[PDB]
């Protein structure tokens, strides 16, 4: 038989939502600090670029990524969410950050460049987090 299964093709899931009209939302002073200060200084770090958008498993040759990561999260998502006032409180935002890092530590091994980048960003996340309103 001449059906060799070269289609159908792989793909990336839909990225996380950055808007939801029926979700409860607020601006709080903690959440403004998260956008204005915390997110805007991890974002500038030179180890932040792999985290600035969702994992494109196809362009990046990580075809197991989404077999392994079932709750993906990334700083580009977190940034749009904040820009859209998507969170009800700071806990929800922070919990998105923990997820992004946790995912990184789950998919990869200690010593990997990407783990070094995440740890650097985490260490720093935590510092900026301590000085919250
Ligand atoms: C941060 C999310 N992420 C990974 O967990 C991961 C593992 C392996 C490669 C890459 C990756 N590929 S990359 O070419 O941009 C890159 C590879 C190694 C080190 C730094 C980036 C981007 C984002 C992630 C990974």
């Amino acid at each position: 038989h001449h059906h060799h299964h070269l289609v159908p093709r792989g793909s990336n899931p839909p990225p996380p939502e950055t808007s939801n009209p029926n979700k409860p939302k607020r601006q709080t002073n903690q959440l403004q600090y998260l956008l204005r200060v915390v997110l805007k200084t991890l974002w500038k770090h030179q180890f932040a670029w792999p985290f600035q958008q969702p994992v494109d498993a196809v362009k990046l040759n990580l075809p197991d990524y989404y077999k392994i990561i079932k709750t993906p999260m990334d700083m580009g998502t977190i940034k749009k969410r904040l820009e859209n006032n998507y969170y009800w409180n700071a806990q929800e935002c922070i919990q998105d950050f923990n997820t992004m890092f946790t995912n990184c530590y789950i998919y990869n091994k200690p010593g990997d460049d990407i783990v070094l980048m995440a740890e650097a960003l985490e260490k720093l996340f935590l510092q900026k987090i301590n000085e919250l309103p």
